[PDB]
């Protein structure tokens, strides 16, 4: 699982940069006190949740843009 202070600082990082470098990586999971892995994942699916709120709207807007 992620603690209060994990998730507020992957947040942070993840708001500043969607993707990140291995090197970065490797910084993150140094200071976080995560592994590479668990931060490789953390960010896929922090992506997969950006991916389908940015669809909602899309979708949200087309439909209130109707009669
Ligand atoms: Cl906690
Ligand atoms: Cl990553």
């Amino acid at each position: 699982t992620y603690t209060r202070y994990q998730t507020l600082e992957l947040e942070k990082e993840f708001h500043t940069n969607h993707y990140l470098t291995r090197r970065r990586r490797i910084e993150m999971a140094h200071a976080l006190c995560l592994t590479e892995r668990q931060i490789k994942i953390w960010f896929q699916n922090r992506r997969m949740k950006l991916k389908k709120e940015i669809q909602a709207i899309k979708e949200l807007n087309e439909q209130e843009k109707q009669a």
